[PDB]
């Protein structure tokens, strides 16, 4: 009863709801802090690319997971952006001073390497497959969840990494928040590195119109590029007109460009409308918890959607590193964790409305900028985002 110690193991059991980047950093943060976690995956089966910031690479390597970023992080060194028309250089310069003040390499990686990578460390028997949680009930003694196949589990602590569509935000929330279309498309794959294209070690932008073109390296000698183009939500596009969509979109756009729409295949590339959610002043409800986009979506544009989820994960195992007090714990969690989250996807959202010609003479003044642009800036900037993570 009342005097039953929860340090001993077995004693307190997390019920972890995603086996993405969250719900597997989540899981191996509580296991560290001496919990049981039990992580439940919705697909039966699994399945273009992230950068992971320093911030995220620092929770990484305090996760016990350092050497899979060091392993399959690609080579970033250096970052340019170019003119649309002459492709060439607007500005240029290297991240050197960023890895000396953020302590860490930027690691770009496949976001297929970074999954299986993940599942490897936290070890696929420990993951029940094809369970897809519909609700959440708790009460005095704990938490239980369902699933659609008709099984449920009951466990101390509820950590709900169940992704952007996440089915038990609502719960937690007590109402259900609609992604906002943020107003531009995005195309995405990986390609083979290829110099008439840009530098192998470089993060290279091409922007311009509202739009941009990047290519930055991942591991085993390849580019994660995408396109941005600003649209109305639902056109008819797929993979079938995908190569054609992309010619019309950057007609005229420097020769890299147009090899670029040449190399890629369009089977493999993705498109996706990008949205996100007005940020929540709520995480965690008793015993559960949003980890990860459940907790936070945000648009790409400042590259730290996945680093957030990491960083999540961090925190919630440090909370509970010295306590078995959940609610405390948990409302400490949020503490730490609603303003952080809170700025990266307003941030976010921003960063996208200047450089996709929300306003055009905004985008053009960010342009402007970029050609009088020694580097310190941005770095300053990157910095900003990165040293207001968990780990400073
Ligand atoms: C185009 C693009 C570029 C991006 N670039 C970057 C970047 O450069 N750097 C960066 O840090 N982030 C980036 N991100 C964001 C990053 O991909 C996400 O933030 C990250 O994957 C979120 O991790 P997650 O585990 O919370 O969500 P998910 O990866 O979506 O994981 C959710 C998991 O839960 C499962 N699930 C869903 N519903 C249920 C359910 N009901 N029951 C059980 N399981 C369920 C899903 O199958 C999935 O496995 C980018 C995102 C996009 C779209």
């Amino acid at each position: 009863s009342s005097g039953e110690n929860l340090y001993f193991q077995g004693h307190m059991k997390a019920i972890v709801i995603g086996a993405g980047i969250g719900g597997l950093s989540a899981a191996v943060a509580l296991k560290q802090s001496g919990i049981d976690c039990d992580v439940y995956e919705a697909v039966k089966e699994i399945k273009a690319a992230i950068s992971v910031w320093p911030n995220g690479v620092k929770c990484m390597a305090h996760l016990g997971m350092g050497d899979i970023m060091e392993t399959f992080g690609g080579p970033l060194r250096r970052m340019a952006y170019r003119d649309f028309r002459s492709g060439e250089n607007m500005t240029q310069f290297s991240l050197a001073p960023l890895i000396e003040r953020t302590g860490s390499r930027p690691c770009p990686v496949s976001r297929a390497e970074l999954q299986r990578e993940m599942l490897d460390y936290w070890g696929r028997d420990s993951v029940q497959f094809g369970k897809r949680v519909t609700r959440c009930e708790e009460d005095a003694d704990g938490v239980t969840v369902w699933f659609t196949d008709g099984s449920s589990a009951s466990g101390d602590l509820l950590i709900a990494a169940d992704g952007s569509h996440s089915a038990l935000r609502p719960w937690v929330l007590g109402f259900t928040p609609q992604r906002r279309y943020a107003g531009y498309v995005n195309w995405n794959g990986l390609v083979e590195i290829d110099e008439a294209l840009a530098p192998g070690d470089q993060w290279t932008t091409f922007v311009g119109e509202g739009k941009r073109v990047s290519l930055m390296p991942v591991s085993a000698g390849r580019f994660y590029f995408f396109f941005d183009v600003p649209l109305p939500a639902g056109l008819a596009e797929d993979r079938d007109t995908l190569r054609a969509d992309l010619s019309r979109y950057f007609a005229g756009w420097a020769p890299p460009v147009q090899k670029l729409i040449a190399a890629l295949d369009p089977q493999t590339t993705n498109r996706i409308e990008i949205h996100d959610i007005e940020p929540f002043s709520r995480l965690v409800r008793g015993r559960v918890a949003l980890l990860g986009d459940a907790g936070h979506s945000t648009t790409p544009d400042i590259g730290q959607g996945g680093c957030a989820a990491m960083e999540d994960a961090v925190v919630l195992g440090a909370v509970f590193r010295q306590t078995r007090d959940i609610a405390a714990a948990l409302r400490e969690y949020e503490a730490q964790r609603c303003d952080r989250v809170r700025d990266l996807v307003l941030k976010a959202r921003k960063r996208c409305d200047i450089t996709h010609g929300k306003d055009m003479q905004l985008t053009e003044a960010w342009y402007q900028e970029l050609r009088e642009e020694t580097g310190e800036r941005i770095i300053n900037g990157m910095c900003d985002t990165i040293l207001s993570g968990p780990l400073g």
